[PDB]
C-alpha cells in the first residue's frame, strides 16, 4: 500500500501534472488564436498548418517520400 | 506570387506558431519528467495518467457512471 | 520507375484497398446503428462502449490495473 | 439490478456489437494483407496509404490546395 510518504508524493505528482496540463492548454489556445487572426486576414489555415507540418519533418525523408508519391500518382493518372 | 505585405505576414505567422509549438514541447517534456520521476519512486505511470484523466470529471458523476457499469457487467454475468 | 506490370499492380492495390475501406465503413455504420437502438431503448451508450472496451482487454492485466487504481484514488480521497 | 427484460437485451447488444467488431477486424486484416503483399512487390506502404488518403478528395481541389502551399512555401523561402 501507500504510506504517509508515498501518499504525500502521489498527491504532488497529480498536482504538478495537472498544473502543467493547464499551461499546455493555454499554449494550445494561443496557437488557435494565431490561426484565427490569420484566417481573418485571408490566409488558408489548413495550408498554414501543413506548412508547419512539413517544416517539422526531416527534409531528406520528406523530399524522398514526395518523390515516390509523385511517381505513384502519375502512374494512375492523379497528378 | 504573394506581395511583400502578404509575404512578411506569412513569415510572422509561421514563426509565431512554431514558437508556441516549442513552448508546448517544453511543457510536454516537463510532464514526462514528472512521470519519469514517479516511475523511479515505484509508481505506475499508466495508472497515474488515468487518475489525472479521471479527476477531469467530478466525483459524483464518476461514481454514478461506474454504478451503471457494474449494473451492466453483473447483468451479463 | 513503374513499368507496365508495376503500373497495373499499383492500380489493383488502390482499388482493392479502397473497396475494403468502403466495407469497413459499412460495419462501422452498423455498429453506430446498434448503439442508436440501444440509446432509444434507454441504455447508456457511453457505458455500453466501456463494457465492450473492458471485455477486449486481458482480464488479468485489467484486474491488476484496476486494483492499483483504487489504491491511488483512495490515497488522495477520490473513491 | 436490471430485470430479465433489460438483462436479455443488454446481452444481445454487446453480443451484436462484439460480432460487428470482429467482422471489422477481419476487414482490417485484409487491408493489411494487401499492403503486406504490396511491400513484397517492392512498393512503399507508407506512400500507398497516402495515395488512398489523397484519392478521397477530388483532383481539382487537391491541386488547388497544393498551389497555395507552394505559394506559401516559396514566399517564406
Amino acid at each position: 500500500v501507500l504510506n504517509s510518504t508515498a501518499q504525500g508524493q502521489l498527491k504532488s505528482i497529480i498536482e504538478r501534472v495537472e498544473r502543467l496540463e493547464v499551461e499546455k492548454a493555454e499554449i494550445m489556445e494561443q496557437i488557435k488564436e494565431v490561426y484565427a487572426e490569420a484566417k481573418g486576414n485571408g490566409f488558408d489555415v489548413k495550408v498554414l498548418k501543413k506548412v508547419v507540418r512539413i517544416r517539422k519533418q526531416d527534409r531528406a525523408k520528406r523530399q524522398e517520400e514526395d518523390a515516390i508519391l509523385d511517381l505513384y500518382l502519375s502512374a494512375i493518372g492523379e497528378i
